[PDB]
């Protein structure tokens, strides 16, 4: 924690382009990006990062065993409701397995949108209104902040986007109010331990 | 086609410091840079320019803006502002409300989070009298600037790479452009550079 960064969020763009530059099809890029994911997760866990939130931008897993091993707590954020029910149980089971883990919290955005995220936290507040439990004039920023995804973690300190586009693309919105935004042209499958080091270094400075 | 630009105008104080001057002199060179940006936007067919002053002028500039066919709006929490200022804002907005050129939104005591929370306070008062009908489009209709073109481009001068609680909901799909140029120095050429970035 020289870098002092508790919660990094990453928009992992560039898989497709990475594959095309090599004359390979899209699928090769995705497999390469998966390897980049494991590399990043390791890095975060070995550098005292408290939370890493990953957004795969334009799937599945046997990593859970390995994550659970490294005391990583796994959370899926997004609208899982529509997922075919086998999928939902698998997610639930992976979350329940690692729920008591105390190392890195790894949030993996799936069918996630920043606006959806805010909207659903609004529903909850609007729920506790109808129950007559809370007044409409009582709603403040801290309030609505306790009902959006990852309210329980440290605030997002750093958002990295690879692949060259300079936009949020409906990823976290409420939660990035004060975050450092770091954009790199590096494509996601080449984004390595030094690039991640590069990013944290730049967060340090203000 | 860039329709709505939003600017986080940072670096006035640092500019003053850099010039061997006190803070107030940075604030006057900042005001000039506002006038330059406003003319530029109007001159290049931008529909909406939203300006966030980041680390009172109505009677000085309102007549010129009206002349120039600019519609003025203030966004932010002005509830705790003097009653006279509130009347002037109202008057100024009313005076320019039919102008057909640039819409200039000035963000005064504004916060992105505050803007959503105050949109949330609205729906929650109507819930007190359907919490499966509050969806994205419904909340969008209660956030600032919903009736205008969506923000295409957010410019932040002064070398910081953050949004600093400016538009949040509104910038979901905007291009974000960060420049080390300090606001008082941000000119037409710099504005073009940013429009170029948006074009690619
Ligand atoms: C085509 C028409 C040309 C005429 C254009 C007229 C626009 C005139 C506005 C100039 C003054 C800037 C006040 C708004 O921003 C601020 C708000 C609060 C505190 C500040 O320090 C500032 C700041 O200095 O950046």
């Amino acid at each position: 924690p020289a870098h002092g960064c508790r919660h990094v969020a990453i928009i992992m763009d560039g898989n497709g382009r990475w594959a095309k530059k090599q004359g390979k099809i899209r699928a090769f890029g995705h497999k390469a990006g998966a390897k980049s994911v494991r590399r990043a997760v390791s890095f975060a866990a070995n550098n005292g990062i408290e939370a890493l939130t990953l957004y795969a931008f334009s799937a599945l897993d046997s990593e859970v065993k390995s994550l659970h091993r490294h005391n990583v707590r796994l959370r899926i954020i997004g609208d899982t409701s529509r997922f075919n029910s086998r999928l939902q149980e698998r997610i639930r089971k992976s979350e329940a397995l690692t729920a008591g883990n105390t190392g890195l919290t790894l949030n993996i955005a799936a069918n996630y949108g920043g606006r959806w995220d805010i909207v659903q936290g609004v529903r909850q507040l609007a729920e506790k209104v109808q129950q007559g439990n809370l007044q409409p004039d009582q709603i403040d920023e801290e309030m609505l902040n306790q009902h959006v995804c990852m309210h329980e973690l440290a605030p997002v300190d750093l958002v990295i986007r690879t692949g060259g586009e300079h936009r949020i693309s409906n990823f976290l919105l409420w939660q990035i109010a004060y975050a450092e935004l770091y954009f790199t042209d590096v494509l996601w499958p080449d984004f390595d331990e030094q690039d991640f080091e590069g990013a944290l270094n730049a967060f340090a400075n203000r």
